[PDB]
């Protein structure tokens, strides 16, 4: 199924980030995740807002100060934005004060179910977070598959599992199945090389 996020602002929805009509998620310090796709659309000095929720409230508006594409067939991209929020949210104007990152899952299987966060439907100015959900369908190498039902504005998607920890980041739908990156050791690697220090 596929639901509205009750309250935005707590653990898990507190590591995602709204672009203009996609999806991503927090990483590491002042670092989140996209889809090439999504961030070939961007520029350095762009704004992300951490966590709206339907009516004007966030965890703050930070600008973009790296796009970093990851080298290989992967729809991956990591974005590193200015510490400092252009418009301080709850915890004040450091980003890190605001948002909470993912930790890798220990793998996923097929069969098991995962959920992705994100938003689905876009609006004249509102960001509506959704949780989809649906089964593992396979996974090998960097792709894992799975059957919960996606919209273009999943673009960037964590997709995590029961406990909440990271399985993949989404990129594509079918028209059926879903397609997202697999976290291998060869990308965890340019994603830690890449998250600001």
């Amino acid at each position: 199924n596929v639901t509205k996020v009750k309250d935005t602002n707590i653990f898990p929805y507190t590591g995602v980030v709204a672009f203009k009509s996609a999806t991503g998620f927090v990483v590491g310090k002042n670092t989140i995740l996209t889809n090439k796709h999504v961030s070939k659309n961007y520029k350095v000095g762009d704004r992300i807002t951490a966590h709206p929720n339907s009516d004007k409230g966030n965890g703050g508006i930070y600008s973009i100060k790296k796009i970093i594409n990851y080298p290989g067939k992967e729809d991956v991209s990591v974005i590193q934005v200015e510490e400092r929020a252009i418009e301080r949210g709850p915890k004040g104007f450091n980003f890190n004060d605001n948002v909470t990152p993912f930790k890798y899952a220990a793998g996923a299987k097929a069969g098991e179910r995962i959920k992705v966060i994100g938003y689905p439907h876009p609006y004249k100015n509102k960001y509506v977070l959704y949780e989809s959900t649906g089964p593992v369908m396979s996974v090998e190498g960097s792709s894992i598959v799975y059957s919960a039902h996606t919209e273009s504005g999943n673009s960037g998607s964590p997709v995590l599992n029961s406990n909440n920890e990271l399985v993949g980041i989404h990129f594509a739908s079918d028209v059926r199945n879903a397609y997202g990156v697999y976290f291998t050791p060869e990308i965890k690697k340019f994603i830690a090389e890449n998250i600001d220090k």
